[PDB]
């Protein structure tokens, strides 16, 4: 997260770190046994780390659980990143409490101007790499479809939306991918891609979760 602030330990109880010996992507807990992340964060040997704040120190509240299976969306297109969503089932259910809680799936899509909270352990520099130890937060609004398409002509599908600041300076970045964009307490986006980080007129693009609720529910119900 570039230009964001320290969330404060466990104030984002649904945030998870996907770990394969280092933190590589974020995710969101949606029930005690499933996490939603982005398709391009897929890999084998994933350990989901819940209740984290400093990812380099065991401070207490952490729950480390192995993924039993990862389900990348069947129509995921690695070239366009269209349908960039993945569900991860945990080997055992997580013990939920105040520090580890799930976030709700939306019932409707959000409108432009909605203010949302984006978090993660991704890079904090737009020019260079500086990864933080604790979780960072950023409040950012959803942009209009016209501004998003004007910024990324030909690359935005109906399963994507832009959120951010066109002036640059504040944005999500590498390491944040797969994590949550929460608006009014509902998970509305998944950090997916963008041109650089915090560059002027190049906001972040997020997977539009409202378009996948039936798919998430049907898939969870059959697995
Ligand atoms: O997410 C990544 C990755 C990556 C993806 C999956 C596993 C390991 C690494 C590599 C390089 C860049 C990114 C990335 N940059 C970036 C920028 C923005 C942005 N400008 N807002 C967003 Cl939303 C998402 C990502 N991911
Ligand atoms: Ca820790
Ligand atoms: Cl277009």
């Amino acid at each position: 997260i570039v230009g964001g602030y320290t969330c404060g330990a466990n104030t984002v109880p649904y945030q998870v770190s996907l770990n394969s010996g280092y933190h590589f992507c974020g995710g969101s807990l949606i029930n005690s046994q499933w996490v939603v992340s982005a398709a391009h964060c897929y890999k084998s040997g994933i350990q989901v780390r819940l209740g984290e704040d400093n990812i380099n120190v065991v401070e207490g509240n952490e729950q480390f659980i192995s993924a039993s299976k990862s389900i990348v969306h069947p129509s995921y297109n690695s070239n366009t990143l269209n349908n960039d969503i993945m569900l991860i089932k945990l080997k055992s259910a997580a013990s939920l409490n105040s520090r580890v809680a799930s976030i709700s799936l939306p019932t409707s899509c959000a409108s432009a101007g909605t203010q949302c909270l984006i978090s993660g352990w991704g890079n904090t520099k737009s020019s260079g790499t500086s990864y933080p130890d604790v979780l960072k937060c950023l409040k950012a609004p959803i942009l209009s479809d016209s501004s998003c398409k004007s910024a990324y002509p030909g690359q935005i599908t109906s399963n994507m939306f832009c959120a951010g600041y066109l002036e640059g300076g504040k944005d999500s970045c590498q390491g944040d991918s797969g994590g949550p964009v929460v608006c009014s307490g509902k998970l509305q986006g998944i950090v997916s891609w963008g041109s650089g980080c915090a560059q002027k007129n190049k906001p972040g693009v997020y997977t539009k979760v409202c378009n996948y609720v039936s798919w998430i529910k049907q898939t969870i119900a059959s697995n």
